């Protein structure tokens, strides 16, 4: 040392931000790490992905752990290098349920009352005539219908939640469906900050380029996963792929396209269709 | 609100501490953004008094003393704690860096000093009298006083002791840094000409001035050897604190100093405010252009 006789260390704190998920799914950990409640198919995905070209676009995974009588997966906190970050969560795919979940619910189709009540609540004209005469509905047709009230079926993604600069959270995007509404949310999220737009736009392009190469990707049905956008007042802006609770490997030597329409049986998820429109919306906003 | 944050996350902030002046082993790491400085009796006496004075908010918080590993320390805040990659400058304040008692003492056995002559002739071959040249010796007296002259101490009432810049480079050769031009130059580089950083520095200096004018501690202390420590970062957080009271001593009771007046043997005046006014002119002049 010409000038430094010792190193200094002390702790600082920042509030973690949880948009989607339930109370209890997450806990704080040391060294920028986070504990998400353990889920086997998520752990499989995170192991395969640590080794895949997509690695730079997902939080670093560090294995399962046992804390206070429960199992967790340990990963990085993507909030760590940000300061007072804003955050947006977008669920990816033209669909948010696995084919095996539809199959399974198609195997014993018990007529559902509340599912009818919720469906009329959101659109009184949604039910067919027979379904109207029944004041009830199938889990099947409902799972399928739910995807339609927001941008999921038309755009291949939907907004799960937004935490903004004033410190307010929005989570009610159940009827957020059009390009106009989405752009509008993206515009408020971002304060029209052009640098942040372009950054998000370029980050997404990189993710998309890699998804094309990615061995892991071509063989998973990537359902229930999200893009997590994080930006702060310093105009740092990144996007990551998170949430692999419902992403599952195809059988051996088999593959998905991810940009073609889902037909029941083909397991296609529309993930690239989702990502393509996201890329289009930001390009336009970023002009 | 409880609407979005299930828990708090924590992280270690880690940074190399910066020592511009002082000797090796004068300082140690402590926890919680604190630092230990090797114990000094008049410094501790100063800090206690400053913890109970208006000047408190402009000096490192003092937390008392502590014995570790065979040594006594004064515990204090690390003024670097909440900056991001700090740049630091230490300016030693006053028209003199020796106390009056130090001089009186030296004037006592005022024997000849070969070494002091040799340092003087090294720094300036034209400083010694013909008598001193011929004797290859100076007194201590003469040497102590001449020493103040080679930098801006005797004329401007301060001198730069060190700078660590955004480069991660550290300068300490301000031995012949004398003129207002040289100083402006150093500040300009230290600051990279940043207007915002300059104005904050300037206004933080003016606030300091305004509190000294009302400080019962300040007005009855011979304030020697203390520094103004400038710290700023890339986020343009910029501050200045008074530091180092190892050689700051109380005047006799019921007795006072002006601090903006010239020094004369026996008047104990340190010229502290003169130095501070100059720092303010320089920093104001720079914050225009
Ligand atoms: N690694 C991470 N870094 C930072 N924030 C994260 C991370 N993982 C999750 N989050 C935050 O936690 C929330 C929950 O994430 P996630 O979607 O994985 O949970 P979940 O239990 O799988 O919920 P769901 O299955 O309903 O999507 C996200 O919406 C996001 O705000
Ligand atoms: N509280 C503090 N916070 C941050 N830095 C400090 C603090 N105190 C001292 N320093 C740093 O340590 C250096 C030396 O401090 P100081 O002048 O008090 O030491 P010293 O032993 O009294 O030396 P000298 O008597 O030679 O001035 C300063 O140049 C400054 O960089
Ligand atoms: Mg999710
Ligand atoms: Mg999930
Ligand atoms: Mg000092
Ligand atoms: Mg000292």
């Amino acid at each position: 040392v010409q000038w430094s006789p010792f190193v200094m260390s002390f702790k600082k704190k920042y509030p973690w931000i949880q948009l989607a998920g339930h109370a209890g799914s997450f806990k704080a950990a040391a060294n920028g790490r986070i504990l998400k409640k353990h889920c086997e198919s998520e752990q499989r995905c995170l192991d395969r992905l640590m080794a895949d070209v997509l690695r730079p676009f997902v939080p670093a995974y560090h294995g399962d752990v046992v804390k206070d009588g429960e199992r967790y997966n340990q990963m990085d906190d993507l909030l760590a290098d940000f300061d007072s970050p804003c955050v947006m969560d977008c669920k990816m795919g033209v669909r948010t349920y696995l084919e095996e979940e539809l199959t399974k619910a198609r195997k014993k189709p018990s007529l559902r009352k509340d599912m009818y009540q919720k469906m009329v609540e959101v659109d009184p004209e949604a039910p067919t005539e027979e379904e109207k005469a029944q004041r009830a509905v199938t889990k099947p047709r409902y799972m399928q219908w739910r995807e339609t009230i927001s941008s999921t079926a038309t755009l291949g993604f939907r907004i799960e939640g937004i935490k903004k600069e004033d410190g307010s959270v929005n989570r009610d995007f159940k009827k957020t469906k059009t390009r106009e509404q989405v752009t509008e949310a993206f515009r408020e999220f971002t304060k029209g900050n052009q640098n942040i737009l372009i950054a998000y736009r370029d980050r997404l392009k990189a993710i998309r380029a890699t998804l094309e190469i990615s061995p892991f990707f071509k063989c998973h049905e990537v359902i229930g996963s999200s893009l997590l956008f994080i930006h702060d007042k310093k105009e740092q802006a990144k996007v990551w792929m998170i949430d692999f609770g419902k992403t599952t490997p195809l059988p051996e030597g088999q593959t998905l396209q991810h940009d073609v329409p889902w037909q029941e049986g083909n397991r296609e998820d529309g993930y690239l269709s989702g990502l393509d429109n996201l890329i289009d919306i930001l390009t336009e906003m970023s002009q």
